[PDB]
């Protein structure tokens, strides 16, 4: 596992890192990058690897400033996870709302200094999640880790996460792969290596931020 | 193309098949498949080549019957892309609700003949869509599409559907997909071909409709 310190350097330098929640929590690996930047290129990356439902982390200043109510009242999710309504980027070079291009270009515009309520089309493809106000300290998961690195990275308070899955095995000529599932423990930071990434744990990304928050 | 009575004939065996909406539209190619029993694998391969984002077309009777309210009420999407909140499985399998065993429970779920509201947690990782009540020939979309092929093949009125993309072409050891897009006419056909599944278009399928129920 990479220092944190590194994962936020690479993080500032706009790449994607590989982080790990606990294994008694989803015991899941996040692609995470930050928002204001992603490339059409790199979206179609996360797209490839990842479940595909491509989420941005954002604070409650954040749903606030663009109108991003939560989809639903009473939350069933057994994690709370805080998905706000979905959107797509109201841009002129936007089509369906699903292609790298699009999805990457709504992240961007959420991420936008500038960004206004009017700049995004609801329902659409990507999924704002909405990070507690206590952070990672508070929630152990990607959503706030996501939101976390941009402070730390001192970017702009959107990042975009998705799980990374095992996609299992192709079988030559048939609709289906076999042995799926996610990729755990190990298998992500091979994943992380693979790629060039750095691999960390949210776990020691609490301790980062303990040092000088305190133990909550 | 193939002949939509061999679509049909597809479909009831549990296929995907591949369904082209027209190029004036969104001119996407999306994997169809009949929800009552999408397989893990199944879903593995639909993951490993869609956006990722995993729909189920369904009827307004099983919205209701399922307790499925529109996800926005002011719909801003252009095409009035008529998302359902989003589902996870209640099932004690289930555990993050995004691994494409939990996905395609959850579908399954959604289609099954004894499926009651409190099967479903909400939000979720399965995005079901309402078909609208006049079918292909009021709404030419995939929803329509994936719901007229289950009547059609006389299943359950519970379809699956996810846009087939183009991921581009790895970049060896970096994070990123060279000239990534939408796979579109031709190389839909070609894909359809590669994993041996039926391709048609929506236009076609609206052609054979209309021979019981003449045009709109
Ligand atoms: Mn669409
Ligand atoms: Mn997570
Ligand atoms: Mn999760
Ligand atoms: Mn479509």
């Amino acid at each position: 596992f990479d220092a944190i310190p590194d994962v936020i350097q690479a993080f500032k330098n706009g790449e994607f890192v590989v982080v790990l929640d606990d294994p008694s929590r989803e015991n899941e690996a996040d692609l995470i990058i930050a928002a204001e930047s992603v490339t059409t290129e790199q979206m179609a990356f996360m797209v490839r690897h990842s479940s595909g439902l491509i989420c941005a982390p954002l604070t409650p200043e954040r749903t606030t400033a663009l109108d991003l109510p939560q989809m639903v009242t009473h939350n069933a999710d057994p994690r709370g996870t805080a998905y706000t309504v979905s959107v797509d980027a109201e841009h002129p070079s936007t089509t369906t709302g699903i292609s790298a291009h699009d999805r990457a270009l709504a992240c961007r515009m959420l991420a936008a200094p500038d960004a206004q309520p009017s700049h995004f089309r609801r329902p659409g493809h990507v999924f704002p999640l909405r990070a507690v106000a206590g952070g990672v300290r508070a929630r152990r998961g990607h959503t706030e880790a996501g939101v976390e690195l941009c402070r730390l990275a001192g970017k702009r308070p959107v990042a975009v996460i998705s799980e990374i899955v095992d996609d299992g095995q192709e079988v030559e000529g048939r609709a289906v792969r076999a042995a799926p599932g996610m990729l755990r423990g190990d298998e992500c930071v091979a994943f992380a290596r693979r790629w060039g990434l750095k691999v960390c744990t949210i776990e020691d990304m609490i301790a980062h931020v303990e040092k000088t928050e305190g133990k909550l």
